[PDB]
């Protein structure tokens, strides 16, 4: 059964495999086809609920073009164990908003399910990831990861075919909000993660994945990749959704109504 956060034992630097992130899901759509073709990451919420980016799914917005599959650490090719699923439910919210760089309420929930209508099980490659709890999040300083099938260099066409890994340091609102860095584009609903240093960042491609945090022992969906600008560049860092500020959100959506 389902044990949150724990694993069986990006401009970036660390290519993975999925068991060093096994709440990481990989959004595909279904073309003419077919022809499924990348779209956005995901994290794993509970076996029927995985929870992205809405700015993934807003010029696509039919649940039953997509696929999502768990267990994937490849982008084009098969992972051995790989469990393949439907989004019966598409949940975008209804707050979102964005202008030329930032976006604003940038969540959104798929209801998944297989052919055989089976929700996710459990296995060493697919694993859930714990919510924050309400109010709480990680300090500043604190070192997260960050997952995804995202560009390697930001002028690239090309995306990595196997999946990446790198770790990226919690800024302060106020350090983000310096005019040498985005102002007033970023909000309190919003973190900013970078690293030192400017090396290594999230990148187009890479949005809705995870930013992981280990609180008090558990490791924790904190942030869903959403923008910045440019990649890996100096006072601009990646800036994610704060999960912990849309729980009410969640949980009105994803227990019953
Ligand atoms: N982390 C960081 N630093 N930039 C980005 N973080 C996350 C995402 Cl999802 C994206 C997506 C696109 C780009 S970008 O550089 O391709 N891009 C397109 C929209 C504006 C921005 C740009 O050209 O500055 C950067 C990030």
């Amino acid at each position: 059964k389902f044990q949150c956060g724990q694993k069986t034992l990006i401009i970036g630097g660390e290519f993975t495999t999925i068991e060093n992130q096994p709440w990481f899901a990989a959004i595909y759509r279904r073309h003419r086809g077919g022809s499924v073709t990348y779209v956005c990451g995901g994290s794993l919420m509970s076996p029927c609920w995985v929870i992205s980016a809405t700015h993934c799914f807003i010029d696509y917005p039919k649940k039953e073009d997509y696929i999502v599959y768990l267990g994937r650490s490849r982008l084009n090719s098969n992972t051995q164990g790989e469990m393949k699923f439907e989004v019966e439910n598409l949940i975008l919210h209804k707050d979102y908003s964005a202008d030329t760089l930032a976006h604003h309420n940038d969540i959104a929930l798929l209801k998944i399910r297989s052919k055989e209508g089976r929700c996710a099980q459990p296995s060493r490659t697919i694993q859930t990831i714990c919510l924050p709890s309400m109010y709480n999040d990680p300090q500043f300083g604190t070192s997260c990861e960050i997952t995804g099938f995202g560009k390697e260099n930001s002028t690239d066409y090309l995306y990595p075919e196997q999946l990446k890994m790198t770790v990226v340091k919690l800024i302060s609102h106020r350090e983000c909000q310096q005019p040498h860095y985005y102002g007033s584009e970023v909000t309190t609903k919003m973190l900013c993660a970078a690293d030192p240093q400017w090396k290594t960042d999230s990148c187009q491609g890479d949005s809705g994945g995870p930013l992981v945090c280990s609180l008090q022992g558990r490791m924790t969906l904190t942030g869903i990749v959403s923008w910045g600008r440019g990649c890996a560049l100096k006072d601009k860092p990646g800036v994610y959704t704060r999960v912990s500020h849309f729980l009410p959100w969640i949980r009105s959506h994803t227990k019953e109504e």
